[PDB]
């Protein structure tokens, strides 16, 4: 008449401040919630665990919660963690929602019992294409990356996403990551007269690119996905940075309906800006509530009626395939500023 739920995640390595927001996010969830009746009259109770982070760590947190009788695990913060105890969580038939690991294997298995409130980062390059045909509509686009999976990943993608839907791309091409001077490509985009570039990569190569670009004078407006939108882009690119379009997590933080946990968390000290925070949140409410709200305590039976509903929640209504992945997840748009701050874009 108190139902246990594990929350793990770094309480303590470097990785700490990231596992400072979902404990913190877990914790707002089971209160809300207990206060507003609980389920059924019953109440969650968090117990938490420290993973460090680690995958030795990991393995030995998982077969502790084994044996301590807990059945629905609300965790691993890491993707590498997270993996080698979803093993053990599956085995035992044990219930396991992660609010942030994004390898795309731990759903390639055929694990009835694992979750996710985490999009994956290939959601992006749907988003940027559908983007850049919707509203941005340029003329002729160059699509480049870095020669890694990230990258390449991303940009294939969006060259896919592109194409089948007959936009005109000029050149698909990759740059040495690495690389401190980029007059050859810069001087491609001149001579093949390219309006819009979608690059797949991080930062570095981003900055220098921008700043490169625009030294020239180009008028060409850039595309990035997630590794582009860092802080160093600014202490990097300078002005250049200015209006680059990047893909990034939507700010739960700034929805009308979310500002009642963003002034309890500001009360209590705490900042309500990370991620983590939120999927995290949205984890909570979708095991207990969706869910637990459905008579059951065995953990498929659970699984069965949040992949057959969805959950509503403080991050969207979810809906998830037969996997365990969110289906319909999407990240955001943002336009940059020299400033290093971000507006929503168009």
């Amino acid at each position: 008449d108190d139902i246990k739920v594990a929350v793990v995640g770094a309480m303590s390595g470097p990785i700490a401040q990231w596992g400072i927001m979902e404990f913190n996010g877990a914790e707002q969830a089971i209160k809300d919630i207990n206060a507003k009746g609980g389920i059924k009259g019953d109440k969650l109770v968090g117990v938490e665990y420290d993973d460090a982070c680690d995958p030795k760590q990991a393995v030995a947190v998982a077969n502790k919660i084994v044996n301590d009788g807990i059945k629905y695990v609300i965790g691993h913060l890491c993707s590498s963690s997270t993996q080698p105890a979803s093993d053990i969580y599956e085995d035992e038939g044990i219930l396991m929602i992660s609010p942030g690991a994004t390898a795309p294997e731990l759903t390639q298995r055929g694990y009835q019992h694992i979750m996710r409130t985490a999009g994956l980062d290939s959601s992006q390059g749907p988003t940027a294409a559908k983007y850049i045909l919707e509203t941005v509509k340029p003329q002729r686009i160059a699509i480049i990356h870095d020669k890694q999976q990230y990258g390449e990943g991303l940009a294939r993608s969006v060259q896919d996403g592109l194409k089948a839907a007959n936009a005109n791309v000029v050149f698909f091409d990759g740059i040495t990551a690495g690389e401190k001077d980029f007059s050859a490509l810069i001087a491609r985009l001149k001579k093949e007269n390219i309006d819009f570039v979608y690059y797949g990569g991080y930062y570095p190569e981003m900055g220098q690119m921008l700043r490169q670009a625009r030294s020239v004078g180009l008028k060409t407006q850039f595309m990035g996905p997630e590794g582009v939108g860092n802080a160093s882009l600014s202490n990097i690119a300078g002005d250049a940075a200015e209006g680059m379009l990047v893909t990034m997590p939507k700010r739960y933080d700034q929805d009308p309906a979310n500002q009642g946990i963003v002034d309890a968390l500001k009360a209590d000290k705490k900042d309500p800006s990370g991620p983590y925070v939120w999927i995290t949140y949205a984890a909570v409410q979708s095991l207990a509530t969706a869910l637990e709200r459905t008579g059951s305590d065995e953990p498929l039976a659970l699984v069965k009626d949040l992949k057959a509903n969805g959950a509503n929640t403080v991050i969207g209504p979810l809906n998830w395939d037969e996997k365990g992945d969110l289906k319909g997840f999407d990240f955001g748009v943002f336009q940059w500023h020299a400033d290093g701050s971000s507006t929503k874009a168009k």
